[PDB]
């Protein structure tokens, strides 16, 4: 099985460093994290269904800007992305923002505590993340977390996965569709070969990881439909500057 | 590189792996043959045992107990021990090994444990089925085992280790057993260096799961006592009674 070529190791070093340089978990999150108090976002023990717990929502939005910002820095550290028109860059960033963020939290899933550590600092439960606003998306991200545990992804693999999510040529309104596909394929090929190098113990690893890319897309779309409910149920004063633009 | 298995250890590894495989009935993956226990059974309504759920479990429990015994009898080291120690070691590790077998068949997607590789149950069905909080402990262990990707050999060696526990009350040949256990641990350690898992501190964390299993085994025993008080005698298969006496 083909391992990465010299040229691909460069790209790999480039994406890996960009990810690590913008991954706030570069200080042992597992040891640094703090658990969000059980009082916040607990089952509310209602007609019309899940109503966003403004209290919980408040804690999530107070640390969401840095997460959004870090996704932009990540893309901006990739030469290929920097070659794209300003218009495409934006379209791509808006389309993958929550996909990438979701991946980042999912990879910080902890079976023993049943939590996801947001921004490598805030540990939360299904209930908390659900009642805080993501609704069933909460369940989706946790499932992704559970399914990714056996994959043992390192920074390079998460970085490459982020880059594949970034170079999505099917986003609506893109100008350089063909060029973006070329970039994505280059990441896929490097990823594919890096995987062979690492030698994971799981059958049909490549095919299974690709399906995870699909889950993230589903997750990204649900985020958007989820944001619509937030706008109805949450007062403007709770929305950070960038958070709004992300779905605009 | 760390020490890999010696020629002699590859022999012990071949023996235990075959014993486990021959007694696990997975020559045809549990996934493509398992059946899900219907949601109305053991559905949410300490606690009181759901006789119907319990009935379903004790209906396939004898074969599981039996395979654990056949696993041990397939190990030459185990056969050199006195009948009395064999009984003690079996009663001591039975639920530990079964719990471990259910835990490696944990499925994140459907959120179930496939018992005997044929019956998929939820954390809820298993709990109301009689195990109470032990169900949580086992599901928990199944969740943490996911990243370890253990193959037949590793689960096999783990079982050999749980089996040869020289600290069980009443054992006569404590030294011999202790020695047998170490032979398995050492070959395990080496087999591990040969596999090369990508989980940090893999060895120490796996050893810690043995700890968890001993705790699960002890909790099942006190869970059994509640069962003897709440479940009609008829729902107890004979071998199920003798093992957990
Ligand atoms: O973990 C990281 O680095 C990134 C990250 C940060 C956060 I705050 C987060 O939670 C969200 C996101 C959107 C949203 O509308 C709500 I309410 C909560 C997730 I999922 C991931
Ligand atoms: O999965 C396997 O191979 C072995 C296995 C088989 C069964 I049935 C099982 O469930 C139990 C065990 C004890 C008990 O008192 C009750 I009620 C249910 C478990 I956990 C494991």
């Amino acid at each position: 099985k083909p391992e990465p070529t010299d040229e691909e190791w460069e790209l790999i070093k480039t994406v890996t460093e960009a990810h690590v340089a913008t991954n706030a978990q570069g200080s042992h999150w597992k040891q640094k994290r703090k658990f969000l108090p059980e009082d916040i976002g607990q089952a509310p023990i209602a007609p019309e269904g899940g109503k966003v717990d403004l209290e919980a929502f408040s804690h999530f939005t107070k640390i969401i800007t840095p997460a959004i910002t870090r996704v932009v820095d990540f893309a901006k550290k990739l030469p290929m992305f920097c070659e794209l028109p300003c218009e495409d860059q934006i379209i791509l960033l808006k389309g993958c923002c929550m996909e990438i963020m979701s991946l980042r939290a999912a990879v910080r899933y902890d079976p023993e505590s049943e939590t996801l550590t947001l921004n490598g600092e805030m540990a939360v439960t299904r209930g908390q993340l659900k009642n805080g606003g993501l609704g069933v998306v909460s369940d989706a991200i946790f499932r992704l977390g559970m399914s990714l545990s056996s994959f043992n992804l390192d920074d390079t693999e998460v970085a490459l996965l982020q880059a594949v999510l970034l170079m999505s040529s099917d986003r609506p309104g893109l100008a350089c569709v063909e060029r973006i596909e070329k970039y994505q394929d280059s990441f896929l090929l490097a990823f594919e070969h890096y995987i062979n190098y690492r030698k994971h113990h799981v059958t049909h690893f490549w095919p299974k990881l690709l399906m995870k890319v699909t889950d993230l897309r589903m997750i990204g779309a649900c985020h958007a439909s989820r944001f619509l409910h937030m706008k109805v149920e949450c007062p403007t004063e709770l929305f950070p500057p960038l958070f709004l633009e992300v779905f605009e």
